[PDB]
Order: C-alpha cells, then structure tokens, then sequence
C-alpha cells in the first residue's frame, strides 16, 4: 500500500488521444506493490444527466501491467467513448488486499468516494485530435544511413579545400583536416546504399561554413561550394527518391558561425549593427580572449554553443530571427523536397519557436519528420506540437553498456522500460536509434574489434521499437575513437572492408524491413531468462518475432525454432556466449 | 528509502524559469521518508570545458521541505546561473541514513554516479523567458465581486423582458424567471462596490441571448438589449476604471446558442450550410427528441454542452471558427478596454486555440488576465502560454468541507498543500477563490445561517495565496440553494440586509488589500495546532500575518498579540468554538 508510489498525471503521456473516440491511459505504481488496477471511466455528464439507473463506475475496465523499471510498475488501458468526454479514476488493490480509489481528489475507500460527482474524477475533457500526437507512417518502414559528407566519398577533386589529404580510411584525422568528400560522391554511391537496403539518408550539415563539420554556419541558403551547388543537391534528392530513399538534413539553428554576414556585421558595427539583437551579447564590443584551443574561450562577452567563441548563440525569441529561420526551413523543403529535418542542439531553443516550426513544416508536408538532437529526457518536446522524435541516446547507451560491460539483464530491461514509459506509444516508434555517430566512438572500437559482439548490439537495437540508423562505414567494420577519430574517410578499398559484416548487415536490414516493420500494431515484451540472458518478443495477433541473446559465460539451450530468421551459431538449439538467434512463429 | 515515492519531472512545475538567470526546482518524496535533499547543479558544459579543478557537483545547494500532502513531501530550491544553462541532480538521504543520487538516469550510489558526464543530469537546457509563466501584478491587489446581471439591479424598467417579476430578494426564482437586472443597475450601484472595497467586477455573460443567464449566445458582438447597448457598456467600464475597479467579462466559446444566426442556418440548410463545420454534427438533419426538461435531450445528433440541445458545441479546430472567436475576443478588449476574460467550460476547448487566444490577448494588453472555468486539476493550461489562472474550485471546496463538516485539520492542510504543489508559485497567487457562485449553493445556506461560521470561511479563504472574489449579496447574508435558487434578486432593502456582516466584509477586504496583498514575496505556512485548530502564517522578511482558527468544540487560549487585525471574540487571548483571530507581528 505504497500510496506515495502511485501517480497519474492527467493530460500527459499517461492520458492522451489516439483517435477521435479513443484514449490511452496509464498509471504508475510501486514495483510489485499493487496486484490489480481497474479503471472507472465514462462521460462525466452521464452520471447526473442521463435518466438511466446505470452509471459508468459500475462497469470497471481492467488495466494491464505492461512494464516495470525496477522502481515502478506501469499499467495501461485503452478507452473508447462516443461522447468524446471522459472522467476516470483508478481502483488499486495492494498485496494485502487493501483496495482504494485514486482520483483527482486523492485516495479514498470506495464507500467514501463521491462517485456521482463528475468533479471527483480525473478528466480528459473533450478528445481533441488537433492537440494529439501524430506519427508519420513512412518512418516505420525506414532504415537510415548517416553520412558525414566531408568523409563519405570524393566525387569531384576540383571542389576540394586547399590542403586536402589523400583519401585514406586508415588515417587518424586531425580536427582541421579535409579529405574532399562532397555531394557528387554521395550520388556516385547510391547503389551501395540501395544494395545495403537503407531507405533514408541523414546528412550532417551541408550549408556553406568554413569547417570540415559545417556546424559553424556561414550561409544557410547555399550549399557549401566544396560540397556542391543547388542543382547538384536537387539531383541528389531526386536520385535518392527514385530509389525509395528519403532525405533528412541537419538544421543548425541554435547558433551561427562567426564568419556569417550577421556576426561579421556585429563585429564591424557593434551595438549599431541591425543584427545585435539576433544574438545574446552581454557587453560590446563582442569579444573574447583566444586560447590555445580554437574551440574554447573562458570570457566571451556573448552566449555561445558550449564555450566556443566561433558559435554565437542565436536569439530565437527575436521575431526577425524567427522569420529568418522559418524561411530557411521552408526553402529547403519547398525547393528541394527534403523529407525531414534533424535539429541540432534542439533543447537549447525555446518551445515557442519549435511550435511555429512544427506548424510551418506540417502546413507544407503533413507527413514531415522532425527529429531533435537531445541527449536527455525529452517529454516536453514530444507532446505532438513540436518534434516527432528525438535521438534516442539514453536507450542505445543503455544497450551498449549492457553488451560491453557486466551488468545484469535486469538492469538493462529496467532502463529500456523506463524509457518507453516516458513517452506516448506512437512516439516510441519514431525515436531514432543509432549506436554511434560523428560525436561518439565507433561501434567496432567500443567492441574492441569483437565482431560477434558488434553484431549482437546491432541486432538487439534493430529489434527495438524505434527506427534504426547505421553510421557510414559501420557495415564494413570501421574503427575510430571519439571526434575527430570517428570521422575517418570511408573505406572503399575491398581489401580493407569486412565483407562478412556487410553481408550480415544486409540480412539484418532485411529482417527489420520485411518482418519487424510489417507487424500490425505489435507489442514488445522483455524477459530476463537467466544471468545475462534476454528474450525479446515483438508480437501482433498473427505473428511473433522472438530473439534470444546469450551474453553470459555459459552455453544456453533453447527449443529448436521452426522458422529461424537470423542467428550466429551454426546450431539451431545452442547459443554459445555472445550468440543470438531470431525466429518467427505463429501466435497460438 | 521509498524510491518509488521520489519523482522529479523536468520542464514542468518542478523545474521552471522565474527570470533570465533564475529557476525554481522541486522534488517529490514519500512523506517523512527522506530526511534531507541537496541539489547538485551548474552549467552542463562547465564539467569538461572549463580548465578549473572545481566542479559544480562539489558545492551542493540545500533544498527545503516546503509542504506535505499526507502522502508526499515537496522540496524546493531557487538556483541562479549566469550561463543560463543548468544540469542538476538530487542527493537524497532516507531515515536510516541511506544516501543516493537521483538524476535523469535514475538512482545511484554517489561513488557509482557519472558526475563528469553532463548527460547524467536532469536538464534546464537554456533559460527561456519567452516560454516562462508570467503573473500580471495588478491581480495581486484585487478583490473581485461577481455580478449575475439579470439579478443585481434594475436600472431601467423600459428594457425589461416580457413577464418580468417585481424585484423581491425573498423570492425563490424559477429557472425561466426575469427580474429585469441590467447594466444601468450596475452603474447605479458602483458606490456600493467602492464602499465595500472591491477592485474588480466579474460579470456573467452580457451578450445577446434568449435566457436569463445568457450562456446560450445568440450574438457575441452585441450587448443583450435587455441589458443595455454598446454606449452604456463603455460608460460602465469607464466609470468602473475611474473608481479603480477592473472589469472581467465571461467568454462562452465552447458552445453557441441554438438561436444564433449560425445554428439557425444549419437548421435551414443542413449540410449545405456554410456553418455546418463550425459544429460537431454527426447526422443531418441536426435534430433531437424533446423531453419534459428543456435542458435535456438523449439523442441529439450533434455534440452539445452537457446534454442540452440548445447549446451546440463549437468546432474550435476549424480556422473560420478560430478567426471568428479571436475577432470577438479582440473587439471587446480593443473597443471597451476590458481587463480580463473568464473562459466558460474552458477545459473542453483545445490547447491550440487557447495558445492563439493567449497570444492575441497579450499582444493587445501585456498585463491581460485570462481565467479558465475548470473544476478539476488544470496543470496543462497553466504553463504560461494559455491561461493565467483557473477558478480554484477544489481549493475552496476543501475549505468549505472542513468548516462545514468534522474532518481533521490535517486533512484540510493536506488538500491545500497538494493543490499548491500542482502549480508554479506565481500561478498559485493568480488562482481565483470564490466560496460560492451562480452554480452552487450560497455560503449562508451552506452554513445553515451560522454567521460566525460564514465569517470564518470567508476569512480563512481571504488569507490564502489566490485572489478572492465575493458573489453578489454575500456581503448582506443572502441565502439560496443551488441554481436557480442561488440567483435571487439582490437585497437592496436595508431592513432585509445583514449590516453586521457588511461591516465585517469591509474590514476583511481592508485586511486583504492593505496588509496581505502588500507583503513582499511572502510565503505561507500551515500549522495544525490541535484537534480542528489551525494556525495560518504568511510572512516576508519584515512582517508576519498570523491567523488562528478554532473549529473544535473546546476553548483555545493563545498568547495576547500586540497588534490584532481582526477577531470575532471580545477576548484578546481566548477563542471559543468557531472563533478566529488575525494579527500582525515583526519578524524577529
Ligand atoms: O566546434 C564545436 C563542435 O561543433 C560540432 O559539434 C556539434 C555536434 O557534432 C552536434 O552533433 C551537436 O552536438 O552540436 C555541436 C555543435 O553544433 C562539431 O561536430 C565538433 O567537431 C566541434 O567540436
Ligand atoms: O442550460 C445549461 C446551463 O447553462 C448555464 O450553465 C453554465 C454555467 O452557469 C457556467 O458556470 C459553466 O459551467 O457553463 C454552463 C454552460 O454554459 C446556466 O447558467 C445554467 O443555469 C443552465 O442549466
Ligand atoms: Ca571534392
Ligand atoms: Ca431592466
């Protein structure tokens, strides 16, 4: 009877509209403290307005315990109501059999609860589809491929930066190196991406900027000339779309580069610049004391990304900045037909701006995908009026920690369960899962070149609800420590490529696209079956996909599956340490 | 170590911006389970970017336990950060001395926590004043007076409805009666309101509509002709403002009356009406089966307020309806200079609309007050982008229950504490407290004509953080059961007025306006000092206001205060049953 562990927050991920007449409701309780939960629910006005003797509270609805995070249990139910108005309360029974009703007014014995008073209950006052979260269906069928354009392929030596180094995937790049990768190189290798099976390309920034990473934007309205031009970008988008590949660009709106027209005008004109209030300048002249690290100053007189004086923060509260950034966001969509924006440092820009951004994008393309780069929990951006999803760093980070270290399977399952219970169910299917990127060490380096372990991490991640992404070169086993070492030139020489891993990744992508993505409204189940042994199940009403992962130090025997989809051991029943086996079976 | 009872929700009432460099942070724990909480907080980027050996987590900030609701304890701290970016985590110690760190990643031993990783922490990513909640300062100095215009004063017999009854405050009105109250009558009695000390008038609907209550609107752009005309309403607003009285009107936007041009066009033209999609019509023709209750139909083919066929619900998702309602909302503000809108059935209209409404009102009048009529918890409307406040029905309902029944003082204090902890501190000071209205029984009836009890309820309510309101006639002791009996004609005959209660209400209003409202950033303390004995304290750094309420069945003795403000017993030390005493003292 741990009443302090019970919570329902109305109008949240715990109470939300799925369609015009249907809502999903959740309740949190302390782990294993509550044995059953029923929902009392119906139209608030029905209690006293309708002449019938029936009352909605006389027909409870059972809730189901769907997940546990080791601290709390989470219960869920779907409710349909034709009047589109809902009052509800929870009947909770603890392990000793003590039942209470829990409502907007607190905890009561049922005999003492004011069940005829609509105001006793929690409320979903009218079911508003305009306020609901919507997931674009095309994302569910996508496997993404992330390209850092300076390092994917050089298709044109004539646009190379001064000082471009010979293309060599065995180099350890410096922070300021150039290798000459560009948009023609991407166009040249679309066949490779189609053969791998990917159906979306995520590019890091491509707009004019002085650096190799291009997060210090000089002009958002121009493709960087070392990458290409507008005609070539249009050609790339149309060629991608012809092959069934969607395109996501990186919007760097939190900060601008110090070589932009706007910041240079501040440096010339100080507070007489018309752009002074496009920034966060505390003292004029806008200045800083240089250090031996180009990306660090201790005392800049203006807010920046991190402490780098080269990335002054934009004032997105200023209506001129809003209009400028919305016009950029609209231009690339309208003129080039991109399918998605990935929003850099999205958490540091205000919600007012992101609501205007969402409204503008959805007015152009109702199926647009808006992905925020946020490393921490992101509930306030994922209500339905701002982003579609965020990068799911905490979820994939938990997976990596489990496979690479020695924690219990229980610990991993608790972390993943906690993550899913932060968000609406449809949101969880839009979250973007990548195990590495241009800002972390490469998978094969984290795995200490253990390819079996890398395959297990990828497969476990590709079974999760979110949408997977492959960082360029993962499919050939590329290594690298953190930035800049995670930005090696792509390995194009066959003698240096891991052909077995490439073949495996094609098979894994196929399972994702042809089997997992094609279940109908599936659910996920996590079972800990032994010391560091996990069974993952995804199932709808016809079909169940099951994956067993043996990450202990002993052999594990399973029943021989009839229809094996993917496995690492030659045996159909035995999993040695770090093996896995994925199979499909009819639901009986 | 009830970890299931510990919760922090980032970006919520538990973590919000107060000003450009300052945030307030709260933590929930299980009642009396956690002995101390410290906050570890600072700029996320400082941990790894700054060359200093100092780290923000080495200087914790103590949190204070501010409230308890009987189930949970609530802790709070204010943090200032010049970089305007905050990462934070909680150090929680239980009664056995077990300490854990609690962060966005869960619960850890301090030795196991990844304190150098900014992503370990909860985040306030940048302090956005554009997203913050703002309270208009003028509301803090207000005492409101609610007028139901058909029943306050008849200043013009010539505009009376057909069948208007003689003015008689001893009648028991029927649902369809008219007594002829109008705007000239309000204008005629502004002296009474000024002498009482009120500084805001809240009117129920005044726009053209067939009924005596005018919630079934016929034309939102016209003062009802039985009430007045535009010139007379302007004269009333200017006369109120000249006396320092602000004006709030009632916006009935959830539903329209069936005699409106728009609904009549639906009845004439069916789905060929241009207004068909201004409503929620499930089947044409739009119809219902009449019953013996004018306000009830079981089978209307369109959504309505409650089950009344005369109030078809408006489709506020439709952009034409949005534009129509925003133009109404703007017209009364721009042309007549009203100070506030009270939003009828506000919970049943979508958040998308209320955000546009908020933006439009604040662009006209940055200090505008937007008050939602919502009976249940209202967190999602009180973030800072929709309403300023709601009617505080749950808070005043808890006060009434305590004074009128026999529950413990503990129960009342727990309920009030729960309410305050739902919302930001500034929001709590904008919540609108009325003990009765045109939809509930009158105070003097609930109190069974016990005037001492009525005075105690009013005084206790006027000491609370929210803004108080007096329903017309309360100051003379008017009685009435629920609607329509709570809408008696106002008592203007001195022989029928309670002159002692009027004198008391003047004194109570004076304490509110001259003492309580003029504390500087006060705090509230609730102390249960005995069986049904409560001490309320409000204090800033110079001054403390204390009120003791004896609602048991025994006498209570207190120390003689030096400066008594208001009391009911003749003694300066003794409180008999249902007495109270309010005093002021310097803070030592
Ligand atoms: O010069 C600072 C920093 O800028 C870029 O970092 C990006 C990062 O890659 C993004 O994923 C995100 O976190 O925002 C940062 C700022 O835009 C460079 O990629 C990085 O090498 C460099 O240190
Ligand atoms: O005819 C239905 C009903 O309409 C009005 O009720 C208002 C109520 O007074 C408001 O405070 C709020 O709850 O919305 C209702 C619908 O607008 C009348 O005041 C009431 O007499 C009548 O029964
Ligand atoms: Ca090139
Ligand atoms: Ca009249």
């Amino acid at each position: 009877g741990n009443l302090a562990g019970i919570m329902h927050r109305p109008d949240s991920e715990m109470a939300y509209v799925v369609n015009e007449q249907t809502v999903n409701i959740r309740l949190r309780t302390a782990k294993d403290d509550i044995v059953s939960v029923e929902l009392l629910a119906g139209d608030p006005y029905s209690l006293r307005s309708l002449p019938t003797d029936e009352k909605f509270y006389q027909v409870p609805k059972q809730m189901t315990k769907i997940m546990s995070d080791g601290i709390s249990d989470f219960w869920q139910v779907t409710v349909t109501e034709p009047k589109r108005r809902l009052a509800y309360a929870f009947l909770v029974t603890d392990m000793l059999g003590i039942q209470k009703i829990y409502s907007d007014k607190g905890f009561f014995k049922v005999a003492d609860a004011d069940l005829m008073d609509m105001n006793f209950y929690f409320r979903m006052p009218f079911f508003q589809t305009i306020d609901q979260y919507n997931a674009p269906e095309w994302v569910t069928d996508t496997v993404w491929y992330q390209i850092f354009p300076e390092r994917f392929a050089n298709g044109d030596v004539s646009n190379d930066p001064v000082g471009t180094k010979p293309w060599d995937s065995t180099d350890h790049p410096g922070r300021e190196d150039f290798y000459g990768g560009d948009l023609q190189g991407i166009l040249d290798h679309l066949d490779h991406l189609q053969e791998l099976g990917i159906s979306g390309i995520y590019l890091n920034p491509i707009f004019q900027a002085p650096s190799n990473h291009k997060y210090d934007t000089q002009d958002y309205m121009t493709v960087d000339p070392h990458f290409g031009d507008a005609k070539l970008f249009k050609q790339l988008v149309q060629a991608a779309h012809e092959r069934g590949i969607r395109v996501m660009l990186d919007a760097v709106f939190n900060h601008i580069g110090d070589k932009s027209v706007q910041w240079q005008d501040v440096l010339k004109n100080e507070q007489a610049s018309p752009y002074a209030d496009w920034f966060h300048i505390h003292q004029f002249p806008a200045t800083y004391t240089p250090t031996d690290n180009f990306e660090f100053a201790a005392d800049a007189t203006y807010d920046t990304f991190d402490y780098t004086p080269h990335m002054p923060k934009l004032n997105t509260s200023n209506p001129e900045v809003v209009d400028y950034l919305l016009n950029i966001a609209t231009y690339w969509v309208k003129e080039f037909d991109i399918d998605a924006w990935r929003l850099d440092v999205a958490n540091e820009i205000d919600h007012h701006f992101w609501r205007k951004f969402h409204d503008a994008m959805m007015a152009l393309k109702p199926d647009f995908y808006i992905l925020g780069q946020i490393w921490h929990t992101s509930q306030s951006w994922l209500v339905g009026d701002e982003f579609t999803a965020v990068m799911n760093y905490s979820y994939t980070g938990a997976i990596l920690q489990y496979f690479l270290e020695n924690e219990s399977a229980d610990a991993l399952v608790q972390k993943m369960s906690h993550q899913l219970m932060l968000y609406r169910d449809a949101t969880n299917r839009m979250m973007f899962n990548t195990v590495d990127s241009h800002d972390t060490p490469r998978l094969m380096t984290l795995a200490h070149e253990d390819k079996q372990l890398a395959k297990s991490i990828l497969t476990f991640t590709f079974m999760q609800p979110g949408v997977p992404s492959i960082y360029y070169g993962t499919e050939y086993g590329m290594t690298g420590e953190n930035d800049p070492d995670d930005r090696k030139p792509m390995v194009w020489q066959p003698e240096l490529q891991d052909h077995d891993l490439y073949d495996f990744m094609q098979k894994l992508v196929q399972v994702r696209r042809q089997v997992i993505a094609k279940l109908s409204d599936d659910k996920i189940i996590f079972d800990v079956i032994g010391e560091r042994q996990i069974r993952l199940t995804r199932e709808d009403n016809q079909t169940r996909i099951v994956g067993v992962f043996n990450n202990g130090t002993t052999d594990l025997t399973v029943a021989q599956p009839t229809s094996i989809l993917l496995k690492t051991n030659q045996s159909e029943t035995q999993l040695a340490p770090n093996d896995f086996m994925i199979w499909t079976e009819p639901v009986r």
